[PDB]
């Protein structure tokens, strides 16, 4: 019945409907920081957000979306890996329901209480659903929080999310500005992978942010407050949307870093 995260419909049993699931790219996986290698030709990344125009929230009944308007290049992701120009679409976080789990990157199998996914699209390809079906379609930035000092810059989203608590939910989510939501640090770890979600499609470059940000144990809690169910239907917390590691496979990470 639908996937999602339960023990009926979760990763486990994703691959039924999405064979891909079991396929050669698959996202996440574990960084081993002691394998992954510097790899001298990266370029710094470009991270340009100061026109980013957001526009809604969103409780999908499997995270919440901040989305943003892709019609034209107004917050772009460039530089890195990558080639060509990126346009960031939509935001949105993986959580657990405690402090020590919750991202779907670990770092040396290391589990963070959640995780930030900037999800942009390659220009070249004109729109989002055209980008998905290729290889080089999406870049995703990867920043995983931890639980610490409050992050100024996520409290106007906690403060939205009672307004948006179950599926289907949306709610004005205007001059929103991303680059709160960033750690100092732009070093990285790269990868080629997939969508974490079904369809779980094999078209990303994955960037994980190696500085985390730390966000307060009443923001997180407050993720934890969200609902997978719809309206009227009995509750299920929104806790534990994030799918495990997955084999690495015939993949190198590298390293912008030394
Ligand atoms: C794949 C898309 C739905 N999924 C996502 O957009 C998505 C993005 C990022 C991740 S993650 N967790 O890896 O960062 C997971 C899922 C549906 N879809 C298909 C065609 C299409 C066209 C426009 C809009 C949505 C469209
Ligand atoms: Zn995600």
């Amino acid at each position: 019945h639908h996937w999602g995260y339960g023990k009926h419909n979760g990763p486990e049993h994703w691959h039924k409907d999405f064979p891909i699931a079991k396929g050669e790219r698959q996202s996440p996986v574990d960084i081993d920081t002691h394998t992954a290698k510097y790899d001298p030709s990266l370029k710094p990344l470009s991270v340009s957000y100061d026109q980013a125009t957001s526009l809604r929230i969103l409780n999908n009944g499997h995270a919440f979306n901040v989305e943003f308007d892709d019609s034209q290049d107004k917050a772009v992701l460039k530089g890195g890996p990558l080639d060509g120009t990126y346009r960031l679409i939509q935001f949105h976080f993986h959580w657990g329901s405690l402090d020590g789990q919750g991202s779907e990157h670990t770092v040396d199998k290391k589990k963070y209480a959640a995780e930030l996914h900037l999800v942009h699209w390659n220009t070249k390809y004109g729109d989002f659903g055209k980008a998905v079906q290729q290889p080089d379609g999406l870049a995703v930035l990867g920043i995983f929080l931890k639980v610490g000092s409050a992050k100024p810059g996520l409290q106007k989203v906690v403060d939205v999310l009672d307004s948006i608590k179950t599926k289907g939910k949306s709610a004005d989510f205007t001059n929103f500005d991303p680059r709160g939501l960033l750690p100092e640090s732009l070093d990285y770890w790269t990868y080629p992978g997939s969508l974490t979600t079904p369809p779980l499609l094999e078209c990303v470059t994955w960037i994980v942010l190696k500085e985390p940000i730390s966000v307060s144990s009443e923001q997180v809690l407050k993720f934890r407050k969200l609902n997978f169910n719809g309206e009227g239907e009995p509750e299920e917390l929104m806790v534990d949307n994030w799918r495990p590691a997955q084999p690495l496979k015939n993949r190198q990470i590298k390293a912008s870093f030394k």
